[PDB]
């Protein structure tokens, strides 16, 4: 209940909200039906229209009008945009030339510049070239300021859980917000874009911008905005709250356009009817702009224009059927459209199998537009697993695609020609990112970089203390002229051993087998203390920021991070130059694994658990397929090389190590090369500790991988040779799941040639996903400044075109 019996006189657009059933007068509160009897009449006045006209100049104040061209407007802050233009001979802000914003400069009275975020739904980021004759503001705060090519959102590609991630640095698996549409089984309720579930706090995990600015005593504009205010009387608004007394006045303020995610969904991202919101989300950064400008804040604000997803072309009939496949379709509810989320009809139905549900959905069909995954075998990339909302099977859909359960739900529910939601690496997903102002620099491209990192950003630029986030603070530091963040190295937890030769080849009884001069004996010694170590090891050895114990283990072709606790090495780092050539395993080798002599019988795998276990076969880390010479190949084959590998597996990885390492090498000019395992057994994008592991080779102690990783590290300038780099580095990643079948591979029937590279490309990462998996921390050592290591570590290679 709300006693609408109040009244908004003086209360217009309050910063406070009130407490039922007291009514509100604050720019939420159309969406609650609470508003005051007289909110309408008071605070969304309308008379006259927006902008002043020739013979409205000089007027004496009618306070009923929406904007005011009186001579006292400017001290009461409530004049229209163009009021300076029409009636004081100003010019608008988009025709003067810009020069850079060297210091704020500001009003007496201001602590800090403000910031002002633009936020537009449903921007794509090719917009910015393909628009640009039809948005002159927004294209000069682009090339004044300083912008990315594109800025990546995150996975699911929907509106909230966008928007959400700007206001947390978190990905929707850690916030909450999962989708747009949601059931948690805890509080058994379901959370929707119509209606009231969604205004429930218990939806919203983590701590928003205006939060964190509020418990550090910075204020904040409300960030949210009813529908059907409209966007002029929301800029004016803000406007408005700009000329607060310096004790009452926000430093953070939010503006949202519904458009043109709303225009795209009607006409496609590209329907010539896309040209009319583009046209008026540029009027109104130009009302803005011009705003600012008569207030003198245009070279004292910081303004961030930001996308929250892209918009791609689908239609009603690029729809694929669930019951095209499925005979017990009428025993689930699926969540449907651009992602699809199964999950049982009735928790009382014992007869339900997600099993034979993936089973019956995976590669049915020649062209099939969608790929079911157990939602732990997702690409880790996404981060789209740790979350009791997210259902335990998910349809990765084809970009253009819909999934849908029946017929009936989409004829029943061709009305729309654009949607979006999919893969966060496709490129019509991608959105934008500019910032302008005093603390961003000046006419700077940066690189492409994801979303979750701009929390901390907009944290900086109020001088705030970020809450626990997703963002790796420091790798947006190139983004800015001050107020940059000074992050450190996080400090070694354990140190290494170095263990020499300690045991005789008679303590080992591990059933394992092998067919196997003072010049070439001094040269073994050296190789074995370490002397091709600086070959091998580019950027220092990674740190362990986690309490454990482990052997460094040098060799001629590679260096070893090598775990006591899960027998095996956390880490194997080897360089492959432009030159190396690739041999094969000889005969007399082929199922050689030789006891290492530096580390216990106690601390080893052994042959016999891999004989034993009929699912489980092994791989080696450094392949021996590139060992420098027959005699190097031995190293290779140490027992403390070996790690856990299912045959099918094994497929994807001996084309790897066989052909892709040296292809590698060819076209970057040598490659560093660092591999191992990851353990994530609860799907928490986490290391595990070794009581969390659920699989062991059996009848043994040795742990079975979820995932194997590298990272291949080249010069950028690839004149220079991997090992010989003067300046900056170039990174790729992955993060291979460790299965024990290839069905996510619909093609894995075929030579290697024909899927396993796809597979590796689906499953690219940062380094950042990698350190988290590991609890390792990579580029210790190198001659690159530790802000321009972070922007590597968060670089994620995409393999889609431009
Ligand atoms: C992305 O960045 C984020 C932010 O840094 C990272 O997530 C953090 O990871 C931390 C490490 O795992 C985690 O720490 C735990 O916190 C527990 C306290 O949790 C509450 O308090 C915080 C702080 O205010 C709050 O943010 C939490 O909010 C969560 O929960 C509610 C719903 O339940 C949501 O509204 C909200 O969205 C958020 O949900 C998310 O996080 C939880 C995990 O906490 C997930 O389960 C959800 O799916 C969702 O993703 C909480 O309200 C604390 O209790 C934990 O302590 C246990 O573990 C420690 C280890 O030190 C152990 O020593 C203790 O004994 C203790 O164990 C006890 O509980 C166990 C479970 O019941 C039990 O088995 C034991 O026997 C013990 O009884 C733990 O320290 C932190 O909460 C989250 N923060 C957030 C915001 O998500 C994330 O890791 C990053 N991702 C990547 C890939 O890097
Ligand atoms: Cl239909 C619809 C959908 C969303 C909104 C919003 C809306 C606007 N800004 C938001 O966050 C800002 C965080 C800081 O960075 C910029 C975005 C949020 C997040 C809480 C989800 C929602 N206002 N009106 C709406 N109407
Ligand atoms: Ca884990
Ligand atoms: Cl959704
Ligand atoms: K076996
Ligand atoms: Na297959
Ligand atoms: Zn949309």
């Amino acid at each position: 209940w709300t006693a609408t019996s109040g009244s908004c006189k003086g209360r217009c657009f309050e910063l406070q909200e009130v407490g039922p059933p007291d009514c509100r007068c604050d720019n939420l509160c159309k969406s609650y039906s609470s508003c005051c009897h007289d909110f309408d009449e008071l605070c969304l006045k309308t008379a006259r229209g927006w902008e002043c006209t020739k013979d409205r100049c000089g007027e004496v104040r009618n306070e009923e009008n929406a904007c005011h061209c009186s001579e006292d407007c400017l001290s009461r802050g409530d004049c229209c945009t163009n009021y300076q233009v029409v009636c004081k001979g100003e010019s608008h802000w988009v025709d003067d030339d810009c020069e850079e914003i060297k210091v704020p400069e500001c009003p007496a009275g201001f602590v800090r510049p403000p910031l002002i975020i633009f936020s537009v739904d449903g921007f794509r980021a090719s917009y910015m070239k393909k628009g640009s004759k039809v948005m002159p503001n927004i294209e000069k705060l682009r090339s004044c300021g300083t912008h990315a090519p594109y800025m990546r959102p995150v996975y699911p590609t929907k509106t909230f859980p966008n928007l959400y991630t700007l206001a947390t640095g978190l990905y929707p698996e850690s916030h909450g917000i999962v989708g747009n549409s949601m059931y948690d089984p805890v509080f058994d309720a379901s959370f929707h874009l119509r209606g009231r579930e969604k205004f429930n706090h218990r939806w919203w995990g983590g701590q928003p911008l205006w939060i964190t600015a509020t418990k550090q005593g910075v204020r904040a504009g409300t960030f949210f905005w009813s529908v059907s205010i409209p966007h002029e009387r929301r800029i004016l608004t803000i406007l408005q709250w700009l000329s607060l007394p310096d004790n009452e006045r926000p430093s953070v303020y939010a503006f949202y356009s519904e458009q043109p995610d709303f225009s795209g969904h009607k006409y496609g991202p590209f329907g010539p009817e896309m040209t009319n919101p583009l046209r008026e989300i540029d009027k109104t950064v130009g009302q803005l702009m011009d705003g600012l400008k008569q207030l003198r804040l245009h070279r004292c604000v910081n303004v961030i224009f930001v996308g929250d997803h892209g918009m791609e072309d689908v239609t009603c009939d690029r729809t694929e059927f669930l019951s095209n496949y499925l005979t017990n379709v009428d025993d689930i509810t699926l969540v449907p459209g651009t992602l699809g989320r199964i999950r049982a009809k009735s928790i009382n139905n014992s007869k339900y199998d997600p099993k034979t549900i993936i089973a019956a959905l995976t590669c049915k069909k020649p062209d099939q537009h969608f790929k079911p995954y157990m939602k732990q075998h997702l690409p880790k990339r996404l981060h789209y697993a740790n979350n009791r909302r997210i259902e335990d099977i998910h349809l990765l859909v084809d970009r253009r695609w819909h999934v849908a359960r029946k017929p009936l739900d989409v004829y029943k529910k061709c009305f729309f020609q654009g949607d979006h939601g999919f893969d966060n690496k496709v490129n019509s997903m991608q959105t934008v990112f500019v910032g302008y102002g005093p603390t961003f620099k000046y006419r700077t491209k940066v690189p492409p970089f994801e979303n979750i990192e701009l929390y901390n950003v907009m944290c900086d630029l109020l001088g705030l203390k970020p809450a626990p986030n997703n963002g790796t603070h420091g790798s947006l530091n190139h983004l800015l002229r001050t107020n940059t963040f000074r992050p450190t190295m996080p400090d070694e937890v354990s140190r290494p051993n170095y263990p020499g030769i300690m045991y005789l080849q008679s303590e080992f009884d591990l059933g394992c087998t092998c067919d196997d001069n003072k010049l070439e004996e001094l040269n073994k010694r050296l190789h074995t203390k370490g002397s091709t170590k600086e070959r091998h090891l580019l950027y220092g050895r990674p740190a362990v920021l986690y309490r454990t114990s482990y052997d460094i283990l040098y060799h001629t072709d590679f260096e070893s991070g090598y775990s006591e606790i899960f027998l095996m090495p956390l880490w194997t780092s080897y360089t492959i130059s432009k030159q190396a050539e690739v041999s094969s395993i000889p005969e007399h080798l082929t199922n050689c694994v030789r006891p290492d002599v530096r580390v216990s019988p106690g601390f080893s795998q052994n042959c016999l658990a891999y004989k034993n276990d009929k699912q489980m076969s092994y791989g080696f880390l450094f392949p021996p397929y590139l060992s420098s010479s027959p005699e190097a190949k031995y190293d290779a084959f140490l027992v403390t090389n070996m790690v856990p590998m299912y045959p099918a597996f094994k497929r994807v990885w001996a084309y790897f190590q066989r052909v892709l390492v040296k292809k590698y090498a060819s076209e970057r000019n040598g490659v560093n090369v660092i591999s191992g395992p990851i353990f994530d057994y609860n799907y928490d994008g986490l290391r595990d500790t070794e009581d969390e592991i659920k699989q062991y080779v059996e009848g043994s102690s040795i742990p079975v991988p979820t995932h194997y990783y590298s990272i291949i590290t080249s010069c950028l300038d690839f004149t220079q040779p991997a090992d010989k780099c003067d300046g900056p580095l170039s990174v790729s990643s992955f993060i291979l799941p460790h299965r024990p079948d290839n069905d996510e591979s619909c093609n894995s029937s075929e030579d290697e040639s024909k899927w396993v590279e796809e597979l590796m490309k689906m499953h690219t990462a940062r380094v950042r996903d990698i350190e988290h998996l590991t609890g390792l921390d990579f580029y210790r050592k190198t001659s690159r400044s530790y802000s321009e290591i972070l922007t590597l570590k968060t670089y994620l290679h995409t393999y889609e075109s431009e």
